């Protein structure tokens, strides 16, 4: 027994904290303390969404989400959530689901009061003026004309099409200029009895995440919620017809499976993280293996208070009947073998689930618990859920490009849908593995030969290994297929020992990242080295279908994303390698062990961009790059982007409504630092774009002249703030230290308005 | 829908991070990274305890224990676990249970794989010498005649004695020189065989907490925890027998012990452990206290087998009669009845409420709460069947009573008076039970006209908290102290749902009084203080009349060692003193006026030496107590203070715990109590008496009088980087955060250091010649 008679001294974790309660108006309020945190967010969740629309008002909904952002009796639109975050550098959206809507915002830390004052407003009061439904009755109509042309949202019109059950499910809720009416008058009533019935405290939840303490988090709910008003079941989903929906694209097949709604959600991100996993004896590798498919993603979709929608969503290989059956008979299969996972493999997966999430940032964590996948609990019914799931009803959507039918008006979208084609199921005999025992690290044999090697930061803990090709066009489209194809399983590996494995593009840049213990790089460099030199076929297949997959996911998106992908080409056989971190000894076996790298490697030794696109859409992108490498230049660009970025959107989307996409940001493109600026327009044409951004910058020219030095002081604060820090995760921190090189740049701060405006003019005219 | 292009690039939050493993040779890892954490812990549990020693050796499980910090094949007693974590100044300990043991430390991070290689060791390869058993069996036998006195322990073999279903668990378990025998090597081939048998990888689970990243905890979990043996039993479930009444000296209690399955999620316990200890009105407590049936309750859980356990609630109780046993019982039932309503928000706000006191706790109790205790609560667990599963199960009823009759009886080795449990008639129907649901706004108080003293140290800052501190030791009596505990209990409670502390506890001899949270909560908070402080009800001097012969009966019934450091503060030595810590001068100006109400005279915080203590006990037990005060208040010296107790520490337990047996308790810590900083030493023997060991404390002090000049520069280097990183880092939690800026002075500790050994000697003379 022990001998000690006092206890030493202790000192608490200080750890991550959650907390709930309920307002005396009947607010559900959910805190989350993460002590030194840097960000802060913020998300209310209403129970209310296009199923509540009245069927007379098509798009009901989702108009009353665009005019919440339109003033409030506490805020206009400028001073608003929307105005407050974009001068803030924060981060705002908002979702308007079938059953639910929910509107969400990230900052820094300490204006966190202010940004809920203002969420707190526009729940409450919003003006609903008139003169604002009439533009954002032409701003829905233009989203609704360039949503028809896009593939998820036909996708999901399509899946509901196999269900029935009540006719809000089949019903138009985009909205649309015949849709609104004539009489706006009519228009914003109906959106005042909406948002009276249904934004009531006792209908919402209010979720706050912020490095502030649960005192303080539980005070800003009081005040902010305290200030929001006080004061019907939908039937489940019934299984109807399988279905082809014919779409330009890749071929998928999405199996819909009719479910439940449960409260205890959290398993599902536990599915997720299996099916989504790479290693060998999974979901994944089996569909690669036979060229079944290529990708798979989970939807979940709440269809009201207990019915829902859980949607896994394969890319397909040719797309044929006996290819479906294939998949359909392993899913099947996958599932029933899931019943087998320990208590350690559920613990195992369920919190590799749950990490997965915690990197996900504050404003998407909150989107999670509310609306997405929740984090994993270790003691959910997991078999239970399992068998709930494998018996429910499902039907089967393939996608198509040639699918037959013809197209007909569906939920207010042209679907094209034919019957589905199915062979039967045969039975999956062969068994499924998942990771269970992690063995010891393998030493791997060092190489003779020798390449060379930056260090960085010696001797410095979480040691990062990147490897990147010299210049844009050192690797090709077709290359990095062959090495994501070859490497994925092997990351896969990797995940479950706590290393990390990428082949990634980041900012234009393909980086090859390797990450973990001093063990684990050299093992994992030892593993790239084999697993890219003697390609067996079918990975080279593989990265045939990927490539594929890669090209026609770019000709159907929107074009200005489209323009943004060809940013880096418009910029612009040796590889170069740098290790941040880690002892000597670390850099002279990897410096050994780069030898057998299948490429060479070598030691590491532009004007405006415009982009147009013509036709359906019109689409401006402008990049302007900073010609210099000054620590002065690189940090005006940044005090000018934030000073711009409020200032383009107000000035081009809600006062002028020029299209849905209006954008001026920073942006770095293949190491070249600038400004950004986006817009598409449905009406005005790339060149009349490319006019009204020409006429932003002159107004700029003699505007910030006049901008209070008041504003300029508290900008250069807050982006110093922003930027001193260095990232926590160590893969993100490394390239930063690497490339981006955040660390010399808040050097050259603060600045004068007469250094500002000269880096202006120097960027802004030839 | 939303107008951008590109995200906005963001940076994670870096909060705690879970992960779990399995390694080739079978054992389980669970590891917590937390990052910017000051300590590290670890925890291995083996499955096997008491129950799983065999028949014919009787406490073998407790000497495996013991014998385990003996020496391993790489590491010495001295250069192993426990010298190491006395060194290094972390917490150390070990527990062998029913059917589970641990071993577990804590200590800063970076040397975590310094006690990874130490831990690792003592489980795979102890020495396990004859010459240190024969040598443990005197420990163990002075162990065993000390716990025949002990009232938890003998409570604690008379639940068991109320349940039947296999041997052990009413056999003997502590061991005894005359259990363990004479034939030693026989003894050792005992333990080998049950070392080797149960200390096996796939019978253990690693548990790791620290500031380290999963990746790095991982790899320790691999180096460390892969140094274990590999290569790879059922108890059957208990059934009720009878209820008794135990004659024990001290406050009588209840005892109710219920017989459950032992389930894989038991996070469930946490929550309902919160309820049960909740002292809101309209709870259990307070319903108890209302009527005089009793004043506290805590909750016990023990594994029993794989499908077995006891859940026990223990019940402090009044008089002990028949009637206040059965309203008791009456009350538990209705209110386990009356968890079954709990909304989701009140099984979520409860819950979480819950997993915030177990996140307050260090990392090593933390890993003992999850190994051996109440995991973390999780939000879905099917509260209502767990709660079914709870009213359903077969219960017992265990009175403790200074006279309850019967004679007493030799049973698991203990000896044990149990009588027939006198048992009245339930009370058929009774009072409804309410939670905490909704926060409403908290009322704005009215100032008075008047006016205090308030000090106001760190001005504007945020997460303000008052603290309210007597004049002196005697300046308020620890008959007030426990009417302030009575009257402050039911209104601290509904403070904590609305996340504000308002607390009157002893802190290291100092009554204080603690309100922090928002500027409306402390102010809210104080007006309360004072209402409810003003005038107390016969009820409330009644219940602080109870609690206060409650403390006197468990001080005159504790071990000597324990009943000596109580009295120490009055052995040391009517207003109070107001200071703030945090917040606006507004806040200040205002807490100003609200303090002209406390019935208590505020004034200014005015601006002696104190010879040493030393406190005996003769006996049954000889303890020894010594406090050598500091007697200035110099910075070099209370630094100088601390490098020697902690270059003191591991010295004054080998020499005395290891290499000579000289007591169970055996510790040299510095100490501060009622404002006196100085080192204390602590001293409990069934063989020496208290003169004898003053002579060793006297003897060891002249050894380090001399040894102490030989330290290797670089001991002493290190003495004071370890101390001085750990030191200059101010609390976490605002509270503590708050003490240590307004009474310790932690800062101004550490702005001497480092020291030379000429005046670290130098400060050694004053402390112990003078
Ligand atoms: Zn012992
Ligand atoms: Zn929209």
């Amino acid at each position: 027994h022990s001998s000690g008679l006092v206890p030493r001294g202790s000192h608490m974790a200080s750890m991550t904290l959650a907390a709930s309660w309920q307002l005396d108006n009947g607010l559900a309020v959910r805190a989350i303390s993460t002590p030194g945190a840097e960000a802060a967010a913020a998300l209310v969740r209403i129970e209310a969404g296009s199923f509540q629309a009245p069927a007379a008002w098509p798009g009901l909904a989702h108009l009353l989400e665009h005019m919440l952002f339109r003033g409030s009796a506490n805020f206009s639109a400028q001073d608003g959530l929307m105005g407050w975050t974009q001068a803030a550098g924060g981060r705002l959206n908002a979702t308007t689901q079938a059953t639910q809507t929910a509107f969400f915002f990230e900052v820094g830390a300490d204006p966190l009061a202010e940004g809920l004052a203002r969420l707190s407003d526009m729940l409450a009061a919003p003006q609903l003026a008139a003169e604002a439904i009439a533009q954002e009755i032409e701003v829905i109509d233009a989203e609704y004309r360039l949503l028809r042309a896009d593939g998820e949202t036909r996708c999901e019109a399509a899946q509901r099409q196999m269900f029935s059950g009540f006719d809000a499910l089949h019903r138009f809720h985009i909205g649309s200029r015949a849709a609104f009416g004539s009489d706006i008058s009519a228009l914003q009533q109906a959106l005042r009895q909406f948002h009276h019935h249904y934004y009531r405290a006792p209908n919402m939840t209010l979720w706050l995440q912020g490095p502030q303490s649960l005192e303080q988090l539980h005070a800003l709910a009081q005040r902010y919620g305290g200030g929001l008003p006080s004061g019907e079941t939908l039937p489940p989903l019934a299984a109807g017809q399988d279905y082809t929906l014919s779409l330009p694209g890749a071929p998928q097949l999405r199996l819909v499976f009719t479910l439940p709604h449960c409260r205890s959600r959290g398993w599902l991100r536990r599915l997720e993280r299996l099916l989504l996993d790479d290693a060998p004896g999974g979901l994944l590798a089996r569909l690669r293996a036979h060229a079944w498919g290529d990708a798979v993603r989970l939807g979940y979709a709440r269809c009201g208070e207990n019915s829902a929608l859980l949607s896994f969503i394969f890319t397909v290989n040719h797309g044929s009947a006996s290819e479906a059956a294939h998949i359909e008979s392993a899913l099947l299969a996958w599932l029933q073998a899931l019943n087998a996972l320990t208590p350690g493999q559920l613990a195992h997966f369920g919190q590799l689930a749950n990490r997965d999430f915690h990197r996900l940032a504050p404003l998407d964590q909150l989107r999670a618990r509310a609306l997405g996948l929740p984090p994993t609990e270790q003691h959910d019914d997991w078999t239970r859920q399992l068998a709930m799931l494998m018996a429910a009803p499902r039907r089967r959507l393939a996608v198509l490009p040639e699918g037959g039918g013809e197209t007909r008006e569906i939920q207010g979208l042209p679907l094209t849908l034919g019957p589905f084609v199915g062979a039967a199921l045969t039975p999956t005999v062969e068994p499924f593995r998942f990771f269970s025992a992690s063995a010891a690290l393998p030493i791997p044999p060092l190489p003779a030969g020798q390449a060379p090697l930056r260090h960085l930061h010696p001797d410095e803990a979480q040691p990062v290994l990147l490897l990147r090709p010299s210049s844009h066009g050192a690797l090709s489209e077709e290359q990095a297929c062959g090495l994501q194809a070859a490497l994925r399983p092997e990351a896969a590996e990797l995940a479950h020992r706590e290393g990390h494995l990428s082949v990634e593009r980041h900012q234009g840049v393909w980086l090859l990242q390797l990450a973990g213990s001093h063990g684990l790089i050299c093992h994992g460099l030892n593993v790239v080295n084999r697993a890219l030199t003697a390609q067996p076929p079918a990975i080279i297949n593989e990265a045939a279908r990927n490539l594929r997959h890669a090209q026609l996911k770019q000709q159907n998106d929107i074009a200005i994303r489209r323009l943004l992908a060809q940013l880096p080409a418009a910029l612009n056989p040796y590889w170069h390698a740098t290790l941040v971190g880690g002892d000597g000894e670390l850099k002279r076996r990897l410096s050994h062990l780069l030898y057998d790298f299948p490429y060479a490697i070598t030691a590491e030794p532009h004007p405006p961009v415009t982009l147009t696109e013509s036709g359906a859409e019109h689409a401006l992108l402008q990049f302007y790059p900073l010609q210099s490498d000054e620590a002065e230049g690189r940090w005006a660009l940044r005090v000018l982007a934030r000073l711009y970025a409020p200032r383009y959107f107000q000035r081009l989307r809600v006062e002028r409504n020029v299209g849905y996409v209006v954008q001026c940001t920073f942006h770095r493109c293949t190491h070249v630092e600038g400004l950004l600026f986006a817009l598409q327009s449905p009406t005005f044409t790339a060149e009349q774009l490319r006019q009204l951004t020409d006429e932003f910058l002159q107004q700029m020219h003699h505007e910030l002249t006049h901008v209070s030095v008041g504003e300029l002081e508290q900008t250069q604060q807050a982006l110093q703030q922003n930027l001193q820090r260095l990232s926590a995760e160590p893969l993100q921190r490394a390239r930063e230290i690497a490339l981006e090189n955040r660390a010399t740049i808040a050097a050259a701060a603060p600045i004068t308005l007469t250094q500002l405006l000269h880096w202006q003019q120097r960027l802004f005219v030839a």
